[PDB]
RNA sequence: UAAUACAGGGUUGAACUGUGGGUUAGUUUCAAUGCCCAAGGCAGAGCACUGGAUUGGAUACCCAGGGAACUGUGCUCCCAUUAAUAAGAAUC
């Protein structure tokens, strides 16, 4: 009985690592192959300053 | 603070790396204005200085002239000392 167990096991683990790393290399290719995107919203000229807690 | 040359910082994408860190002297750069020294000049401004006003008893307020001070690879940090009055970690 746990000769089939352990082998069908091992068929399921072996289709579900081979998708999911097809699925995993396909997202980097296209990120490689685009101009970056160039930030155009407001600046940071706010958050320089700072408030921390008072007195000691 | 349009053009061009040299070299930094910030945002995003891939690879790599696999605990590399916080604070910091017997330490080291930079640092407004003023002053000594030096280089200087032919513009716009003005401290000192007899150059036109004072008073209800005293004056630099209101004009004009006016040879110091205003660009430094230097000596150099006295101040109301340059983007709040904490250099870091955790709770959204």
């Amino acid at each position: 009985l746990c000769e089939l167990e352990q082998k069908k096991r091992t068929e399921r683990a072996i289709q579900h690592s081979q998708d999911l790393w097809k699925k995993r290399t396909a997202a980097k290719d296209a990120h490689s192959e685009k101009t970056p995107e160039l930030y155009d919203g407001p600046f940071w000229l706010k958050f320089w300053r700072r408030k921390k807690r008072p007195g000691a």
